[PDB]
């Protein structure tokens, strides 16, 4: 059937997005009267791959102060997603403009087409461009205005499978692998995070949500794993008997949010606590009942999604 080469290449389409040829500003209602205004636009982090990031400025407290650096990765279950997509365009501007802080969003390569890990190969790219430009003098120039950045106050944050990217850097960076200073990663941000496994949860064989099911979350993992591999591989669950020797590697701390009716709610608290009783680790886990994947942006503007940004920002207050 070539029908079929038709849905290949619709997932190739649907996340594809746009980039943008000039800087732009959108307004973004904070915590519909007090508004901000937040600066964006698009570069190239990885011309082979021709792979994108947006970068965002918020305009009111760019001139006052340094900003620190929030790496956002988006969700999609590493098949859909991208940084141009309203849904994370919008929450990228909420991230700016609440934490007063620059976003740095970027495009990964998806699966099934690049199976993982292209994605975490594609996250390391971002962190090295960042640190090219950091060293460069190069953010007088991402803007068509002076910016003045702290690349010691780096923070990222990811949403999904954009967790488990930042769970991938964490271990790179806290394994003395990587090493990319001045830039420094002050702290990790995991919500929702899709980490894997093949025997099942309690969570994940519970109800299935507004979106997501265990069909689709094992679809996920089929489609991006390399071909062979099951869902106990190290790239899926953070302790497999592959690289599970986090007991050795110095992690940075660690904020763990998910929703309370989440399939991935058993993993995501099963991995903060064995991290917990590991020494040396502060790992903070919060969980919000009655909320399902994604609620912070499936539903801004409403309490959850506001005390969400509010930990966020608390936990990089606390950071430096």
């Amino acid at each position: 059937p070539q029908v079929a080469e038709d849905c290949m290449g619709l997932l190739q389409l649907l996340s594809n997005g746009t980039v943008l040829r000039s800087e732009s500003i959108d307004l973004i209602t904070q915590q519909f009267k007090n508004n901000q205004t937040v600066l964006f636009k698009d570069s190239i982090y990885h011309k082979p791959n021709n792979l994108h990031l947006r970068l965002y400025k918020p305009i009111s407290a760019s001139n006052r102060t340094a900003l620190p650096v929030v790496v956002f990765f988006h969700g999609g279950g590493f098949c859909f997603g991208s940084r141009s997509w309203p849904h994370f365009h919008n929450f990228c501007l909420t991230l700016a403009s609440s934490l007063n802080a620059l976003v740095v969003s970027p495009d990964y390569r998806l699966a099934p087409e690049h199976r993982l890990p292209a994605a975490f190969e594609d996250a390391e790219a971002v962190l090295t461009w960042l640190w090219d430009q950091a060293v460069s003098d190069g953010v007088n120039h991402w803007f068509e205005d002076g910016t003045d950045v702290d690349f010691d106050r780096v923070f990222v944050v990811g949403d999904s499978s954009g967790g488990n990217i930042a769970h991938q850097l964490a271990v790179r960076f806290g394994s003395g692998s990587i090493e990319l200073t001045p830039v420094r990663v002050r702290g990790y941000v995991l919500m929702g995070p899709f980490f894997g496994g093949e025997e099942r949860t309690n969570s994940e064989n519970g109800p299935s949500e507004a979106l997501l099911s265990l069909d689709l979350l094992d679809k996920f993992w089929r489609l991006s794993l390399p071909n062979g591999a099951t869902r106990d591989h190290h790239m899926a669950n953070p302790f497999g008997p592959t690289s599970p020797t986090l007991e050795s590697i110095s992690l940075e701390p660690m904020l763990v949010i998910v929703g309370g009716s989440e399939l991935l709610r058993d993993r995501a608290k099963e991995y903060a606590y064995k991290l917990k009783k590991m020494g040396g680790k502060r790992v903070d886990y919060i969980e919000f009942e009655n909320k399902e994947h994604g609620f912070y942006s499936n539903y801004p503007s409403s309490e959850a999604a506001e005390q969400v940004l509010r930990i966020i920002g608390d936990f990089m207050n606390n950071l430096s």
